[PDB]
């Protein structure tokens, strides 16, 4: 119900297009949308919610460990209401975090997850089945269906690759060895429409280099934010459904054996 | 028996300094030295055995994983032999890589551990049992003695830690949450003399930063590389034994159940 006014910290020229972008979903009677951010600890999962709000809503720790309860911030503008679900990591010596999981699922039960946010480290170089039974936790917890309104988002994109790699390069290297384990961790088809994840780049720094409308733009010369939002209004506005969250999906879930 | 003539890629004032640190090692009839590199996979172990010895003597990939064969590197200078043992990431899938991990036993069957370098990454914000594992794993494999003549070695020190918090804060914060997990994963009494692990900061990446003199700095304006040296010379001259591996040693230590 608040209002969001953290939108007037972005430069003018990426509020237009997400004026504009709430103006589409609006226009597809889309009043309101709700954002799942879930991934391990430490990728800037947080940090991304304050970004996309534009205000210090959300608790980051570069040493201590997240806090264990998930949050929800709400904020609204033109009649759009944007609804943002901040999570503790589900990762943490080696095996999922069943606590943090099943009070994520209790925090989403009776509510429609819209988008999923799924963040990850830009600045990684190794995969492994630790990334895998994040995407199957996720799958386990809401069905392979989440996917068709999954989003990678990979953090510290202000990054610049060793041994004088092309950016594109990096980036491209980067992202296929991630949705490989997600894709195999989800278990998802290679040819079905939902293991067609996009792959968005984030820079929450306030180090971030600007072009000259003064948008925060990435090495490749493009806004981010404005691209963020542009790919989070175009999942949601995908003909596949939203992931209603009620005790039943949870159960019928959970038979799987 | 290879001359070390990458010590002619270092600045001149380091190229002195190291030459200085190797005289002192020969004055106390230390006339080699094996360095023994571990820890998880991704932290740029073998990117800082190149920057070591000075050239592009091991493999390094920021997509591909590490091949599974160790590698010792060894050098020449001043009558002075440099062996540095370049290792496969002990962590995969959340366990600790068994097969990698007897490889590099094999591997030091009939060596001297001289001194060991754990490597992690600076721009980290977590830790956790994983982290625990890989110091339990080398005691295990090689005996608490060991840590007496281990150095961590924090890599991507070129950094700026987020929210501006201060260089040497984040630096601190981090050291101690790692020393945290390695001491008790090694079971280390927390008064011993060899809980007490010298850390070092490395940025391997040739955009480091430099003094008026060449020579590679830090944010803390410290030339890491003869700091680097200077204590590998000060942990192999201390009172404490190298560990020498062999097959009894490897069997006392399985034996403990
Ligand atoms: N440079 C950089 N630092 C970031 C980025 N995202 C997160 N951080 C830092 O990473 C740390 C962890 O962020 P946080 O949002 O708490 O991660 P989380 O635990 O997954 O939620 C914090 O110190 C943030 O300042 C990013 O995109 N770039
Ligand atoms: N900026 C930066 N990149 C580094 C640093 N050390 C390693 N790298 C990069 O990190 C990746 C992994 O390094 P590598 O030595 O192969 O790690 P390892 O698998 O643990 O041996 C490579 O792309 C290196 O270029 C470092 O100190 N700073
Ligand atoms: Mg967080
Ligand atoms: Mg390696």
């Amino acid at each position: 119900v608040r209002e969001w006014s953290g939108i007037n910290t972005f430069a003018p020229a990426t509020q237009t297009k997400l004026l504009e972008l709430l103006g589409n979903l609006k226009q597809e009677d889309v009043n309101s949308l709700t954002i799942l951010v879930m991934g391990k600890g430490g990728v800037g999962k947080s940090s991304t919610v304050n970004s996309i709000i534009g205000e210090r809503v959300v608790s980051i720790s570069p040493f201590q460990s997240e806090g264990p309860r998930p949050v929800m911030v709400s904020r609204s503008r033109a009649g759009f209401t944007l609804n943002i679900i901040d999570t503790p990591g589900l990762i943490e010596g080696g095996y999922i975090n069943d606590m943090a999981l099943n009070i994520i699922k209790s925090f989403l039960l009776d509510k429609t997850i819209d988008v999923l946010l799924y963040v990850d480290r830009l600045d990684a170089y190794r995969v492994d089945n630790l990334d895998k039974l994040v995407a199957k936790a996720i799958t386990d917890s809401f069905g392979k269906g989440i996917w068709n309104k999954a989003i990678v988002a990979l953090t510290h994109a202000q990054f610049s690759p060793p041994d004088g790699l092309p950016y594109d390069e990096f980036f491209s290297k980067r992202s296929e060895a991630l949705l490989q384990v997600v894709r195999s961790g989800a278990s998802l088809k290679k040819d079905a429409q939902a293991s067609d994840i996009p792959v968005v780049l984030i820079e929450n720094s306030g180090r971030c280099n600007k072009n000259d409308s003064d948008e925060k733009v990435l090495p490749n010369g493009i806004a981010w934010i404005p691209h963020l939002v542009q790919t989070i209004t175009e999942v949601a506005l995908n003909k596949s459904e939203s992931i209603f969250v009620d005790k039943n999906l949870i159960d019928k879930l959970a038979a799987a054996d």
